[PDB]
């Protein structure tokens, strides 16, 4: 740690340098480790940051932040308005704009450099709301390619979507998990504050930086100091992109802490925020201003990014768990717009998580949170599968914060709300010659991005969450070519193989071709690992039956806009019948339900929707039974009997494909036999922990589901296997109160229901496979 070096033509220096030898580097101030001359050097603030007409043609001083002088442009160090001031030339902003057909490169650029402009805390709403205070920032997103709004991750904090950013990875995946965090194992506590936040042993996953790098890619700095100014973060950019081929980084990043810092104090929409705008505007122009004197503006591809929004959040909108438990001294808890629950360490035995959810478990009217263990969370949020995060979990609502007692005003606005909020969305332009030109793209989540920054750099990515080829329609070329996966096992199709006597299932019922065309629209599921199936055909439906899992992998149905809903006879209330195609051994059994005195069952294709009274006998086979909780049967026999009709008319018919879902170690993938830890009372049925639908239609509503040509719409659902409803405060009430509200909470990517069953859908369509998979990475909000 010799501080005695010198920062002598070293100022923010791209190779790292260790011990001993001291840093000239932008992250040696957060590290402790600068040279002695390091802020004398390197950072320069005399005379500002723009050039004026007595400065033009100046002798060059280097107690000056910038420079004026004629050498600056080849030594890179200009001040960004100098060609405007000295030259005579335009602001980048004033120019009207022109296609960028091809790359107008420098000779010896190997490819357009990558600008990542990312800004904290900029609401999706800013664009439209503060266009007038933002010229270079709406020029960017008039001209180049922007989406509505970009979703960002759950918890829509910092730390876990900025490091979402970079990686491709959900936080449970990538590690940070919050703001402040507390790893059992190390029995640590991260926190935005503090040297621990420093430890490599939180950081998960590879990194854009690190991803460059290992392929020979030169990477700039992405993490600034905060004592470095916004115009000396720029001007180092400009300055590393006027260095020769061969030194020469092919990717940066520039950060501001605004408008977020001010928006935590005035609100989002506070008076006091068009100055923190006009700002971050300003900056822009300054990078622009900067391209373009060094014959970069067409040429530099530049995303302005957010990692969050902002809500209005005040401390009169405060719930405290004082008034809901006794013991609230004898817990820790990570408060504000969501909540974690610990207990406190020592002499706490009569500490019981039991207690804290069922005094949590709707006790007010108004309540302004819901209690959840983290794998009863909606899947969507992919926030269970790492052990930073307790196991009580606080869902707030959207304007509120949760804290323990009143002694724990100052904030306006807050952000850290489910990723479905409104007010949480942010920001995505992309701008140069890959990008399309005046091109408006629909929203993405930005665990997407990671996939294109390197399409755009010509790496290869990492294994992350996003689907590669799904932003292909954001691109003019440099596109990557997906290929369906291949089919790991494929389907058996059984005929009538068995006598009705063979089959002793303790089961009773008074019951004495042109099918894969109109229930099976976009072919059948592809099954990715190895197993054993049948492919059962029905007039109203087809099934892919599990041998393993003794019920359907998936069961696919069309329902048109005319369909007639039946009731279930009194007289078939209990029917089961068997099923000659399937062997009594890969079969279910009434006796095992009979005898699970917890435990009843439900039918995956809709006896109420049956074509006719003899169809109807095909929906009491065995194969068409799945293990249901009684509470849940209330909720699957309103969406079967009520929802699956309001859908088919609303949307001009739908298409269902409904199935079971194991995930007992919460980890969002399929599990495996050995994983499943609950069966039905004294039986090989396994009991699902969700069940899923996937409901398809015409994008134009005007063509029936069945007869839909052009792109689909689609809208799914995980809807959590419980034994009760304590999640639906008004379960008491009839289920047209609650069970529609429960299923939007619960929404769902075909992508998610892809991981968690192995299979893969919309294998046979006539669109594309890029067009396919932007519509699996649809989430239906109802926002
Ligand atoms: C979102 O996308 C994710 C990424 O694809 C999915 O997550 C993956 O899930 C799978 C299955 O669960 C899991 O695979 C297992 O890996 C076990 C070994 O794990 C360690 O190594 C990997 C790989 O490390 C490489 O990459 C990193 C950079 O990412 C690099 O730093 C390493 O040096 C190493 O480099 C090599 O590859 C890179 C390219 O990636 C090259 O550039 C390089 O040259 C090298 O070739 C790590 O990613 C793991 O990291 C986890 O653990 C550490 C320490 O705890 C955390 O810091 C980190 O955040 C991460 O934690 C998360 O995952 C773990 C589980 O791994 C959770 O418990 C935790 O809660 C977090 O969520 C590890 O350090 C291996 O043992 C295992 O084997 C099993 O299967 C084989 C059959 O193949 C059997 O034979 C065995 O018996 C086992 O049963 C299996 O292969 C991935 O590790 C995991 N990746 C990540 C990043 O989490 C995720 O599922 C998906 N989400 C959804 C919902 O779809
Ligand atoms: O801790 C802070 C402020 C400190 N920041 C943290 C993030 C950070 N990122 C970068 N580079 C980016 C560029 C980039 C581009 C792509 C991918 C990764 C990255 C990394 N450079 C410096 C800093 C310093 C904080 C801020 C707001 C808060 N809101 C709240 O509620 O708490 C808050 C705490
Ligand atoms: C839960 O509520 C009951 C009744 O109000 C109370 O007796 C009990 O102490 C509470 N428990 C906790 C842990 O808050
Ligand atoms: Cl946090
Ligand atoms: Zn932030
Ligand atoms: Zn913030
Ligand atoms: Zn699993």
């Amino acid at each position: 740690t010799n501080t005695s070096g010198s920062c002598k033509g070293r100022c923010f220096e791209l190779q790292e340098v260790g011990p001993p030898d001291c840093r000239c580097d932008n992250l040696c101030k957060s590290y402790s480790s600068c040279c002695h001359d390091f802020d004398e050097l390197c950072l320069k603030t005399a005379r500002g940051w723009e050039c004026t007409k007595d400065r033009c043609g100046e002798v060059r001083n280097e107690e000056n932040a910038c420079h004026c002088s004629e050498d600056c442009l080849s030594r890179g160090d200009c001040c960004t308005n100098y060609q405007v001031v000295c030259k005579g030339e335009s602001h980048w902003v004033d120019d009207d704009c022109e296609e960028i057909k091809v790359p107008e490169c420098p000779a010896g650029f190997v490819r357009p450099p990558l600008i990542i402009f990312s800004v904290d805390g900029f609401r999706a709403s800013y664009m439209k709301k503060g266009s007038k205070v933002m010229p270079n920032i709406e020029k960017l997103r008039s001209c180049g390619t922007h989406a509505p709004y970009m979703r960002p991750v759950y918890p829509t904090k910092t730390f876990p979507n900025l490091y979402t950013l970079a990686t491709g990875l959900y936080p449970e995946s990538h590690g940070i998990v919050g703001n402040s965090m507390y790893d059992p194992v190390f029995d640590a506590s991260f926190h935005l504050r503090g040297r621990e936040k420093f430890n490599h042993r939180w950081w998960g996953g590879q990194p854009l930086w690190i991803t460059a790098t290992k392929q020979g890619v030169r990477a700039g700095t992405f993490f600034w100091s905060v004592s470095i100014p916004h115009e000396r973060r720029i001007l180092t950019i400009l300055q590393w992109l006027s260095l020769p081929d061969n030194e020469r980084p092919s990717v940066y990043a520039f950060y501001s802490e605004q408008p977020d810092f001010s928006g935590h104090k005035y609100g989002p929409f506070g008076p006091e925020m068009t100055n923190p705008l006009r700002e971050i505007d300003k900056t822009v122009g300054q990078l622009m201003d900067g391209l373009k004197q060094l014959r970069l503006h067409r040429c530099v591809n530049v995303i302005f990014v957010g990692d969050h929004g902002m809500e209005d959040v005040t401390c009169d909108r405060t719930e405290f768990l004082s008034n809901y438990l006794t013991n609230v001294d004898d817990i820790t808890l990570v408060p504000g717009t969501l909540g974690r629950i610990r207990a406190k360490s020592i002499n706490n035995s009569k500490y019981d998580p039991k207690t804290i959810i069922a005094n949590l478990t709707c006790k007010k009217p108004d309540q302004h949170f819901k209690p959840y263990m983290k794998q009863h969370l909606p899947k969507r949020l992919h926030y269970a599968n790492n052990r930073r995060i307790e196991d009580i979990h606080l869902l707030v609502d959207r304007r509120w914060h949760v804290a323990r007692k009143p002694l724990d005003c100052f904030f306006q606005g807050d952000h850290g709300f489910d990723n479905k909020v409104n007010s949480m969305q942010t920001v995505f332009v992309g701008y140069g010659p890959t990008f399309k030109y005046r091109t408006k793209v629909p929203p993405f989540e930005n665990i997407e991005l990671y996939n294109v920054m390197c399409d755009l750099l010509g790496l290869k990515p990492a294994p992350n969450n996003g689907t590669h080829g799904s932003l292909n329609h954001l691109l003019r070329t440099n596109t990557f070519r997906p290929t369906m996966p291949d089919e790991v096992s494929r389907p058996n199709y059984p005929g009538i193989m068995y006598l009705q006597s063979e089959f002793d299932l303790g089961c009773t019922c008074d019951d004495k071709g042109s099918t894969e065309e109109r229930h099976l629209l976009y072919g059948r599921p592809a099954v990715l690992y190895r197993t054993s199936y049948d492919i059962l055909y029905h007039t109203d439906f087809e099934s892919g039956y599990s041998e393993i899992f003794l019920m359907p992998l998936w069961t696919s149905y069309t329902i048109s806009k005319q369909a007639e809903v039946s009731s279930i006879p009194e007289h078939l209330t209990n029917c089961v019948r068997p099923d000659v195609r399937v062997s009594p051994g890969f079969s279910q059994n009434c006796l095992a339900y009979k005898n699970d005195k917890q435990m009843s069952y439900g039918f995956l294709f809709p006896p109420y929707l049956s074509s006719s009274p003899e169809a109807k006998y095909d929906a009491f086979l065995v194969t068409n039974m799945v293990p249901m909780y009684p509470a849940f049967k209330r909720v699957w026999a309103y969406f079967q009997r009520v929802l699956v009709k309001k859908y088919a008319s609303e949307r001009n018919g739908v298409n269902v494909i409904s199935g079971p879902i194991f995930d007992y170690n919460y980890d969002g993938l399929r599990d495996t036999e050995d994983e499943i830890k609950q069966y039905v009372e004294g039986s090989s049925i396994p009991v699902p922990t969700h069940y899923y639908s996937i409901i398809t239609s015409c994008l134009d509503f005007t063509q029936p589901a069945d007869k839909c040509d052009g792109p689909l719409s689609v809208s799914s659902f995980i809807l959590p296997h419980r034994p009760d409803n304590d999640e639906s405060c008004n379960s008491s009430e009839d289920e047209s109160k609650w069970v529609e509200e429960l299923m939007k909470m619960h929404t769902a990517r075909v992508r998610d229901i892809e991981h968690l069953t192995g299979l893969d859908f919309y294998r046979k369509t006539s669109r594309s496979y890029s067009e396919i998979l932007t519509l699996k990475t649809y989430l239906h909000t109802y926002e």
